[PDB]
């Protein structure tokens, strides 16, 4: 449906309009990385949902950030000691910290509530990028799906080569990183990605000007504005005091055609009145 609209954007690199990633899911509507946070992001018309995944002592894969249960559960303790049976028990609290009737999702039922509807960018599935296949093949989502990772082009051939065809790939650079401006044009000259995430904490990074001219019309380039360190103080909070300052900085004077938000119908509502959403 709407995701095959969505995706004809995310393959133009000479976009005009700015794609919304809702960080987590629409957490401000239900809890992060559940299935009613998606379904939240797919009623506002958000592009594409980030989630997080890790795997459980029986290897099933969820989604969840952290390591451990504690900080969004009901319960305790590291994820790999739990089965997902167990963890299915437990349920959910909302960003005010209050217990909901929401459960932790699969992965599978993550893509099975996005298919069709919205993009999905998974973080923290690159080690386990066949086992992720494996889910995206059973669900069919494999075409909506953007893989993510901070290894070099010669890595990722190497460990997941026979992936690439198959499922998007963007890669993640941090212009702290000395390296970072080889493994971007070895990647735009061996993968040719339809998008980069790039991450840079000082507002002085000598990069950001480059890489815009590095990427132009080429990639879609995208930052993230979830807290300070990771686009050069230009994030959310900025962009409640004046959005042009963060959101339009970003856009206008770096290229940024993504935009990776923990307040996704915020920056819609700033991106429509810029005609750069629908």
């Amino acid at each position: 449906g709407h995701v095959e609209t969505i995706k004809n954007t995310f393959l133009n690199p000479k976009s005009n309009k700015v794609l919304v990633v809702a960080h987590r899911g629409n957490w401000r509507s239900a809890p992060e990385n559940s299935t009613a946070a998606i379904d939240s992001a797919i009623a506002m018309k958000v592009d594409i949902v980030e989630i997080d995944i890790q795997k459980t002592k029986d290897g099933q894969l969820i989604l969840m950030h952290d390591n451990t249960l504690d900080r969004t559960t009901t319960g305790k303790g590291e994820i790999k000691n739990w089965t997902l049976a167990d963890i299915k028990k437990l349920k959910l609290k909302d960003k005010d910290g209050k217990v909901t009737n929401y459960v932790v999702p699969t992965l599978e039922e993550a893509l099975l509530t996005a298919k069709g509807k919205i993009m999905v960018n998974l973080d923290k599935a690159y080690d386990i990028f066949d086992d992720v296949y494996a889910i995206l093949e059973k669900t069919e989502t494999q075409n909506q799906v953007i893989m993510k990772g901070g290894q070099p082009i010669e890595t990722v051939k190497r460990e997941f080569g026979s992936y690439l065809d198959k499922v998007l790939y963007m890669p993640v650079i941090d212009l702290g990183n000395k390296e970072a401006e080889k493994i971007i044009t070895d990647y735009l000259k061996e993968l040719r990605p339809a998008a980069f995430e790039i991450i840079y904490s000082d507002p002085k990074n000598p990069l950001p000007p480059k890489i815009k001219q590095l990427l132009f019309k080429k990639s879609l380039i995208w930052y993230n504005t979830l807290w300070g360190s990771l686009a050069g103080n230009h994030d959310d909070n900025l962009a409640l005091t004046d959005p042009e300052k963060s959101y339009g900085y970003l856009i206008e004077q770096l290229g940024a055609r993504i935009l990776q938000t923990d307040q996704p119908a915020y920056l819609l509502d700033y991106l429509r009145k810029k005609g750069w959403h629908n």
